[PDB]
């Protein structure tokens, strides 16, 4: 009658709990399941500390922190030079050199053109503005000036020009398709061919391939519903709909065709938005589903139920990737006033998919692409995920309710497993231990302070068994057998698994000598 | 590096240039192509180049140089380390923060994914691997000091040709 634990697995919420595999199992509360074994997350780290109050995106440029009141997309530019574009901030605006100026140019402001039949015949005349092309910002704008002379529409007398400011005589076929950038434009993100997308209200904008500042009226693409979010998968964007999901195809913003897709779910939540790199994931009210080259898949219908889907909330989920799984954040509050808060995890990775839970709330997400570690904003700073350096943090791991055929007790537990001997766990829990005592110091120098001189942590097992809903036992003893209680005769057996440190394997016998059987 | 149709592909700091067809020395301006993100290397399966960035990994596409473009590929992984780029001769490989991820044809794979932990490639140090190819065999060579003072040094040949790919290890720095 033994019931033997290895190779655990995540969480399935999508199934009664007596029907889970054999090797998954309900709470899977920080946990990192890789090589087969309860391996701890390491506890965040405060990195640095945000300026404004409740902010809703995070972002870091070159080594500065940047946080915004607003929903905002922000992605580098095709130009050479090093630039941000982030326009959630409702005007279109652009950092420069760490100083921010307006992604729209002014008109009649850097390019001109005058043309008339008498010029090059007879000297003065001209009436100094005939027409005003739009602007080109290039590199300095709002500096210098461009005229040109579009007669009968290249090398010829200059004649008189402006003189409010710096102006340069060049005759070339006048790029007058750009536009400045409209207001409202809310979400941007990057494409393959090399231009930037953006959405109105209802329309969506496509901006001049190599120029980003320019976005044409021409370009824009008109779908039906409101926008929420946008993202790319291949060539293809997936616009992210109110309605239908659309997909455009296209190398180039004039040949932009949008398609149908494979389903019908609208996008709720703009910020659940990621770009998990192999698809792009957006929460809707069915469940949450990724657009991917392969397809359309709702990865939360196969593990998750719609009701669950709908007590999480995917109205203020935030997400955020790392390592190809996508973390999302719920706050919800259940009916007669209960509060419950987490991080839940999804790892499509794998034989099966599966939910691995945590208890951080992050009020935003950001994945620093170029050293990949997420960072979150609680409490008004922010935290690392998992980051290299720290104590592991205590883990949750409660069994799958094993129904045994006949009612029986069990007599044996067999913790396996090994202590701190990385000597990196080590030197995290040295350096917290040096914090420990820092604090000790400065509370200890009080004009005095009561209370306060906190214990230092502990590495820990603790293995409680639950028989038929109750607790009976807590076991710390390690690599040697245990005993549960007596007196208790049940048949729906469940395991909850707690410890800072990693455990190899848990196996249950009613007898020693069964437990030498397996 | 060289390519099929017979071209030469160089980056600036951010913009790739491609060169005259069969003129290596000419570097026509016209020929450019900028990228989002830094570039840290260039790899080439087929027909098409592998851009790498900081960012983004991109996938050019082309039968001339005029004739060339960009597309977003299956996996958003950085490039750590220029040198640990190696064409492997059936697909591009370089080391990144989650993990060596191989380009290829067929689809784009992290193999370490499947046969070692984040942990390890982050104690094993993406940023300075020494990248190496023999018989179609991915050579790492791994210089990293463990806390406390504890220095490891060492060669990790990665092998997906088989039944499972595995990690041979050897200690030649």
């Amino acid at each position: 009658t033994t019931l033997k634990l290895t190779a655990y697995s995540g969480e399935v919420p999508r199934t009664l709990p007596r029907l889970l595999p054999d090797t998954a199992s309900q709470r899977a509360l920080n946990v990192r399941l890789d090589n087969g074994g309860l391996t701890p997350t390491r506890q965040p780290r405060f990195e640095a500390n945000i300026s404004v109050d409740n902010a809703k995106t995070i972002y870091k440029h070159n080594g500065a922190w940047l946080a915004w009141q607003n929903v905002v997309h922000a992605a580098p530019g095709p130009v050479a030079q090093d630039r941000l574009y982030y326009m959630g901030d409702g005007k279109p605006k652009m950092i420069v050199d760490g100083t921010t100026y307006d992604l729209a140019v002014p008109m009649p402001t850097a390019a001109p053109a005058l043309t008339v039949t008498g010029t090059g015949t007879g000297n003065v005349t001209s009436i100094a503005y005939v027409y005003t092309f739009v602007t080109a910002f290039g590199e300095e704008s709002e500096p210098s000036a461009l005229s040109n002379v579009a007669g009968w529409q290249a090398a010829s007398a200059a004649n008189f020009v402006d003189t409010h400011a710096t102006n340069d005589f060049g005759e070339m076929l006048p790029s007058l398709e750009y536009n400045a950038p409209p207001d409202g434009l809310k979400g941007l993100i990057s494409l393959p061919n090399g231009m930037m997308a953006a959405f109105t209200g209802k329309d969506l904008y496509f901006c001049e391939p190599f120029i980003p500042h320019a976005w044409p009226e021409k370009y824009i693409l008109t779908m039906d519903y409101q926008i929420v979010a946008l993202g790319a998968y291949g060539t293809t964007i997936v616009v992210m709909t109110e309605g239908l999901p659309y997909i455009v195809s296209g190398t180039a913003p004039e040949n932009m065709q949008q398609q149908r897709v494979e389903l019908n779910l609208p996008c709720i939540n703009a910020r659940g938005v990621i770009d998990l790199g192999y698809s792009v994931a957006y929460p809707s009210h069915d469940g949450l589903v990724m657009a991917g080259s392969n397809g359309m898949q709702v990865i939360t219908e196969q593990l998750m139920t719609r009701n669950d889907w709908m007590k999480t909330g995917p109205g203020n989920i935030v997400g955020g990737q790392f390592n190809g799984r996508y973390f999302a954040s719920y706050e919800y509050i259940e009916p007669s006033g209960a509060a419950f808060s987490g991080t839940l995890i999804f790892d499509t990775t794998g034989a099966a998919p599966f939910i691995i839970r945590s208890n951080h709330k992050a009020d935003a997400f950001f994945h620093e692409l170029q050293t990949g570690a997420l960072y979150f904003l609680v409490g008004k700073e922010i935290f690392e995920w998992d980051a290299l350096g720290q104590v592991n943090e205590t883990l949750s791991w409660r069994s799958k309710q094993f129904v045994l055929p006949m009612p029986t007790n069990f007599g044996a537990i067999l913790i396996e497993g090994s202590t701190a001997a990385s000597e990196e766990e080590q030197a995290a829990y040295d350096a917290e231990r040096q914090r420990i005592e820092v604090e000790n110091a400065t509370n200890f120098a009080l004009p005095n302070g009561d209370m306060m001189q906190r214990l230092p942590a502990e590495g820990f097992v603790s293995v409680s068994i639950y028989a038929d809903g109750k607790l009976v036992k807590t076991v710390s003893k390690m690599n040697r057998m245990a005993r549960l209680p007596s007196g208790f005769l049940a048949r729906i057996w469940e395991i909850e698994v707690n410890s800072n440190i990693n455990i190899s394997d848990i196996v249950l016998a009613t007898t020693g000598q069964e437990l030498r059987n397996v």
